[PDB]
C-alpha cells in the first residue's frame, strides 16, 4: 500500500492500490497499473 489512492467502485484499483485507473483501461495494449496487473488480469490473447 505504497500511496494508496483513492477511486470508485467503477474504477479499478492497482494491485498494491498505489493507483487507480479507469476500467475503460483494461485490456487496451498498454500498461496503466505499477507493474502490469491491469493486463495481467485480463484474457490471454483475446481471439477474433
Ligand atoms: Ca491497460
Amino acid at each position: 500500500g505504497a500511496m494508496v489512492l483513492n477511486c470508485t467502485s467503477a474504477q479499478f484499483k492497482c494491485a498494491d492500490g498505489s493507483s487507480c485507473i479507469n476500467s475503460r483501461y483494461r485490456c487496451d495494449g498498454v500498461y496503466d497499473c505499477r507493474d502490469n496487473s491491469d493486463e495481467a488480469g485480463c484474457p490471454t490473447r483475446p481471439p477474433g
